[PDB]
């Protein structure tokens, strides 16, 4: 079976009791609801489906609600129509909204537009299609000479490399969707544009006033801001998502795929989860199969060692949702079949040179016993995503009595988690470990497990590895 | 500076000498001229013009003949208008080439489509855009069933995954082809459609015939049988071109990653080049830059260790060839700057054990003194291949009085090729050696270099390392 | 502290239990008997001597009982005088016990020996000093020529290097012998010239019928036979006693530095104890300090990694034995002091090799003063040896036997409990102990190994705790 | 055939021309002329007979100058009479080399005795079997409490751990007969009592100003003095002796051992070779045969990394002198045999050693029998040794001195040679010798090893050729 985590963006086409079903069956390990659109009453509608399909089919899975968040964006045109910008013209962004653009000037939705700006900064325009040099500011305009030919548009993105953004981390609607995500007990918040650690401290406190402290927060990168910012951002999540597309708009075209693997190693080394995003199977939203040049960027990013690949358009809107998780299931299994353990230390913390020293161990003796398995206990998921670290050959059986902690594990790589009653002592633990190995049908007589916990430890320390013969 | 070497295909907006100047400064090493295209007078002329610049300029580069070879494809249809198939509906192919096609039959270019297939295998139209099962064979058709919808244009290309097709190596045209390339003196023959070992052996012996025995034959891995064959393709040739498009039609998606990767790893323990080729910056054709799944897709073929990267339509007939090149260095550049050496001795041919025991010493001890620059003393470029195999950080500097070894060089990863009058002993190679060394601008006065040769052996063995101090 | 146990031989001069408990403190960890001598009273009362030391200073040390064992000897010589033997002479032995010998013929102690010798073998009397051929037997005499001069005494040495000699492991003395060893509840038997398994598993059946079960048996490798037939007497026995002297007799001179090596290496990997003996530190005999070369020769076999090395006369009857132990001691402090862990990895016992090499290495690399192993039988505690950690090893145990039979093994410190309930429960006390032992201090890493949910014989489980 | 080297000392029983043919045969691959005894003639005349015999045979062998040094004697008793010292006297040194001794007094060699003393300092008497404790200093007398009873005799040995002693590296003796090593034209002079680097310096200018700069300086580690400014000493050296038996005098008897690990490895580490001498095969100055310990020490000597082993009275005035080599060889060949490569790693020679060690590691995966290195002052052949090479090294020289002095170096087999014009010369030439030596056959491997556009003193070429 894979190891590889499958996100699934879930809209219309796939938001049924019967399509959830398919869509588990086809390798879908997390729901993501993307709250860039939708009601209360349509997202809480596919949170009970999914629920409802969980309980009568006994599977697990992860609801991740992602955040609309904050970025700046030009706004109307004359009569809605495209205008032609001329390379070394002039043209102007204004702050006030209410300014209605064309061939000479725009709108833009952020006031601070003026003060975060200076003459000489480029500013792009849809993607970076267009770009332009800050010439002047005065007032409420910022005045630019335009660098190549484009179209202009409404609505389009803008960008601003090289530059700190002054934006909020949650407008209005974000703070009231994050409030509903506590309602419902997500087990995931992804935060889009997240720029520099405050950014995550100020959701950190907004969950853990509405009873979300336990809820795990991934930070969205997505521009060359969160990118300059990367190491203070994890430390201060549970996770990132890396978004390759968006990040691709501000930062040099060569450094994206360096950027990605730089990432997903940091988040190995920190033991937090990693999701690869965007541009994954972009074009199976038209077509039943997706292209060369897909499959293999998919795959490079598992070899990277990324916990999670996340399906979005192609589940949510797309026209093949159930081929999309199935070619991508297949991908993962293809991948992770070739991937072999990563033995080194890589310890940075001393506060958890033992942690790290026993689970390492634990991997390095599963791997010369050849055991299938290793059985981990955990109350917060810390001693299972450790063990995850080192990319062991054999599945991670991971046993909690913490419902959050067991649907927060369905995202790490090639872990499995198992809710139980209780553990009460490290004897009991290898008694149970040895029956549920057996009942989950991932070992059989004869095999070789290796049963890892805390012994006389509080939560957070993993400090026991034990060989036993099922 | 980059090691990865930039083959460029040239076309009319590519061809004048003053663009040539340009691709070379830009990057370009090697030309790839496609005789898919163009006549004996162009060719000759774009060659003329490359030699023409090299002599100006001094610069070295290389030439590829790139054959066109030979293909199964659909012929005309009824008023040369499109015709819609659907799926379950019966569909006739005939060998009849005088047939005019429509919505039931058409008409195939290879005689033999009806002895080399049976009653249940696969046929594919359109780069697999329309499959269809054979449901019986009778006289000059292959009556087949319809599989998915689709759409039948004219010209189309015929693909038969888990088929050996009869198809000779060289059409009558090819054969032309390579005698004038034999008489313009080119460095390489780049094959298509090399389906098997006799395929390598019946290029070899048309080289042969016309003075062309020196000329390094390049088999272009792109179907399913020619990767089912690959070990004896390669053994037979003097390196490789993975053309992942073109394959990727024939074998399920999710291997195409990995049968590159295999590919390219087994041509560097054979010390024989690889070319990774098509979908590169395919979409700079139009845009003035490339997509970031482009730059990744390019920078992880060099990561699997291919000693070049080529260019088709992007400097053959596209807008921007000269941004392609740039930003195609820009990213070898980049990708090359982080690659270690992989100092693993490989060594699979008893025969060549010292000369693999002394090239990856003479890496070793580069690297522990670190010696910006490796000299090799080179007949036939064997000691300069057989260096590049552990992916030095050193610059490998190739002395040659052989001009064609010194052309076909300009192909191997980090290889300069320098020609030279005459080097009469090993005390000579080194006094020589350690002044072009200097000369070159790689290397100053107190640096390392190793120095590496075959003394008291004929060509063939490298035996001797040497540590200098400039 | 040192780590290299030391076996002392006790006799007359040591066996007070005033001086018993100086060797304690001087370093002595085991009591060798030599039943070569002495009676079941004199050696009865070193044996209460001693465990009356124990008792009332709570030291502990184990007790190994030494077999005389069986050997060929000349004997005796017409008005008891020396002969001079001439090269090139004939010369004959016989079987007679009742022939006075001379310059012509003498008898021997051993009536096979007309059976196990053939024309062309080679004869050694007096430890090598004269050689002589068989040139023909008939009846109960052994015709030989003379290879070197010498003068022969009486009661001398014969050696048959090359030749099997079909003498029984133990003779009638040794049976009465080892029963007294199960009457007294020895740890250790050491049995003198063990030839080949046979030898062995005839000892092994001896102590079981008389409730000695639990017995560890050392062979004793003293001649070429056994040193031929090693791996078989390893695999039978529980650990070796590599007796240099006894076997420079019959071996190349050149071999039995290799010889020596060659056995501690394998008594290492099947986790058994191996003591190294005979011609220690003998200049201490007469001498208050030892030779350069008798040092060298005591640090080198602890730089083979023997796990132990013994004193016979200097400590059993010779002047100086408090001085013997004290600079044993020293040489074993200065020599384990450098020694490095070998961290270097049956089908049946990968796993206890798994848990216990990967112990040894988280010990490592984590600074940790201490493993603390549960055992029953002492395999754990001998596994984890195998490794020579750095970090003394703690090994808790209910098994009053392998408590004591543990003080032989490198490194390890027993100590008996009353009972280990469970895994947690063996935390708890072994942090509790280590603490007590003084041999770490609050927040030292400790590694603790034991066997959970498996029966004695397996090592599965490895836990790491702060003090 | 082995590769450790032998030096023989040579006297009166093995100085005729017959005498060194046979030792030659045996194993003998150096000479030492120890100079404490004999005259310029005796001496000339053993040197006259070795090289006759290398003319007529064509074998090979290095000569080596031992100094006789100065040191710290008792001198003469009242009647020549010994006189018992009881523990916890009086006792006097003085001065005064006129004065004869009794239990109360005695004189001293040294003048510097009572300057280099301070009260609370020990004295040692007669290879330390009476020690003392200076308790005052008047005049030209050291005034001692004596510490253990003694019996003392004429003319004994006096030790002063932990001081220094301001005795001069050359005596006068000792100068006259390094002038003789220079008319000789020795290959290496071994310095008795180095003290210190001043010593060796003192030696160096001596040599220089006659005519001896290409002789190479062994010095003697000998006293506690020496092995404190051991560094030093080596830098300033070409090479140790390792005086294991003076050496234990002086410092703990546990030391002794680490004392000679540490310098050999440290001379493998230079390039420089080392000499374990003293207390070898001692046995055999009366015995036919050596004792078990004597073989096991010399064997560990072996795997220590000695370049050589040193015979002294078993060849210079045995009875045995013969067999006392031949045992040697026989240990030496023996030993060798199983010691592996150590392949692991000045700036200023980072080129060499890594070609060196290189040409090491590619000879042992292509199974070569043989590295050929060319050398002229025979650091590129010593580089090679360093790693303990499995394959034997010749080496191809032009210096007639260091053809001789490569004698010494462990598996070194140097060989004459008329030239070496070039890199592709000495290819074609050294695989004719590789060949001619009978040390490697058509179809072998050889690696050879040179300096190529660089001058003596660095090694930078590395060749794998067919035979």
């Amino acid at each position: 079976m894979k190891k590889t985590k499958i996100v699934c963006t879930i809209g219309p086409k796939t938001e049924s009791e019967e399509m959830l079903a398919k869509m588990l069956d086809a390798g879908m390990n997390v729901m993501r609801l993307n709250f860039s659109h939708g009601d209360y009453a349509e997202h809480g509608q596919r949170i009970q489906n999914l629920r409802n399909v969980m309980s009568k089919t006994g599977k697990t899975a992860a609801i991740l609600l992602d955040t609309k968040g904050t970025e700046i964006r030009t706004m109307k045109l004359e009569g809605g129509n495209d205008v032609s910008l001329k390379a070394g013209q002039t043209f102007t962004f204004t702050t006030d909204k209410s300014v209605i653009g064309n061939s000479e000037m725009v709108a833009v939705t952020y006031e601070g537009f003026t003060t975060d700006l200076s003459v000489g900064n480029t500013v792009l325009v849809d993607d970076g299609l267009i770009g332009m040099e800050v010439t002047a500011i005065e007032g409420n305009k910022v005045i630019c000479k335009v660098l190549n030919n484009g179209d202009l548009g409404e609505n389009k993105g803008v960008n601003l490399p090289g530059v700190s953004i002054a934006l909020p981390a949650l407008a209005e609607k974000d703070k009231q969707d994050l409030i509903f995500g506590c309602e419902q007990g997500v087990d995931f918040v992804a935060a889009s544009f997240i720029r520099k650690r405050s950014d995550v401290i100020e959701i950190r406190e907004h969950l853990k006033a509405h009873g979300g402290e336990n809820i795990h927060i991934i930070s969205k990168i997505e521009n060359q801001e969160g990118l300059n910012n990367f190491d203070e951002i994890l430390e201060a999540s549970d996770g990132i998502m890396v978004a390759r597309g968006d990040l691709g708009v501000e930062i040099p075209v060569e450094e994206v795929i360096f950027a990605q693997k730089m990432m997903i190693e940091k988040c190995i080394r920190a033991r937090k989860v990693v999701i690869t995003a965007t541009q994954m199977l972009d074009s199976m939203i038209k077509n039943p199969r997706p292209t060369r040049a897909e499959a293999g960027d998919v795959a490079n990013a598992i070899l990277d060692g990324t916990d999670a690949v996340m399906l979005s358009g192609e589940s949510a809107k797309g026209k093949y949702p159930l081929e999309a998780v199935s070619i991508m299931a297949t991908i993962c299994e293809r991948t992770d079949r070739v991937m072999n353990s990563r033995l080194e230390f890589n310890n940075d913390n001393r506060k958890l040179r033992i942690t790290e020293a026993v689970c390492r161990g634990a991997v390095e003796t599963a791997e010369k016993l050849d055991a299938p398995l290793i059985v981990v206990a955990t109350q917060g998921g810390k001693s299972a995503r450790a063990v995850r670290k080192y990319f062991p050959d054999a599945t991670i059986l991971a046993l909690t009595t913490n419902e959050k902690t067991a649907h927060q594990l369905v995202l790490s790589k090639g872990v499995v988690p198992q809710l139980v009653k209780e553990i009460t002592s490290t004897d009991d633990f290898y008694r149970l470990g040895k029956e549920l190995a057996l009942q989950s049908g991932l070992a059989h007589k004869g095999d070789v497990v290796v049963m890892v916990s805390g012994a006389l430890v509080p939560s957070g320390t993993t400090n026991t590895a034990s060989v036993h013969v099922l």
